[PDB]
């Protein structure tokens, strides 16, 4: 599908995307080193809602791992 393979993945890809403001990586690419940080976690987190929260992002820092973590 558009840059991911599920719903869950895709609504974080977009997020990711916006945040970062670029669209250069995959679903497997670790958030901090695509240019992530506290400051764009919240950003991530307000944008997307509940479930996610900042602290997640560090507990899971890719799309595929983010998508597992929220499923549950």
């Amino acid at each position: 599908g558009p840059g991911s393979r599920t719903p869950v993945e895709l609504r974080l890809t977009e997020i990711f995307r916006d945040v970062l403001g670029h669209d250069a990586f995959g679903v497997l690419d670790d958030f901090f080193e695509l240019g992530g940080d506290s400051f764009k976690a919240i950003r991530i987190a307000a944008k997307y809602g509940p479930p996610l929260e900042v602290t997640d992002i560090y507990d899971h820092p890719t799309i595929e791992a983010l998508a597992a973590h929220l499923a549950r």
